[PDB]
């Protein structure tokens, strides 16, 4: 079991990159702000995220500030790192009807 | 939305501590090892976890090596920290029938 579901806004969206094996790869910087319940609290969390393959292609050029629901697994950012990165398995924009 | 579900083993279990407001607090160090789907692999993740209140009392003196399913929210360890901490909302040992 390793699944993080997070509501987040796009702070940064990288240019299209690739894995050493030639698969599309895209890095995003995400910010989450919410109030949660702990022992009967607000949280602000900044987190790096990476999408590979088709999802990287879909998330290409996501405007900055876009609000999203995402899901994936957590992993250390680099070998031996304290920094974690969210490996995206799902991402959807919070579509609205304003929208002006 | 901010929920991480993780299967993990206890590498460290702290002594009973307290919040500044006097609530029970307990820190654990958890290791996760699994293989996941990345579209498309192996993930090994070490993460600090903190339980407050009644869950802290329940998790007191968890033997090192105990395997668990945990759930909670992610938050930075401190301002501008790259270290994240799982704020435990649920924890259960993986009970088995072996013995010994
Ligand atoms: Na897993
Ligand atoms: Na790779
Ligand atoms: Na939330």
């Amino acid at each position: 079991m390793n699944t993080l579901e997070l509501s987040a806004r796009v702070l940064e969206c990288g240019a299209m990159r690739h894995t050493p094996a030639g698969l599309p790869a895209l890095e995003l910087l995400l910010v989450h702000e919410s109030e949660v319940v702990e022992a009967g609290r607000r949280v602000e969390l900044t987190i790096s995220a990476v999408a590979l393959g088709d999802l990287a292609l879909l998330l290409a050029d996501t405007p900055l500030g876009t609000e999203m629901q995402v899901q994936g697994f957590l992993a250390p950012a680099r070998k031996d790192s304290v920094k974690v990165k969210l490996h995206l398995q799902q991402a959807r924009r919070i579509a609205g009807s304003m929208g002006r």
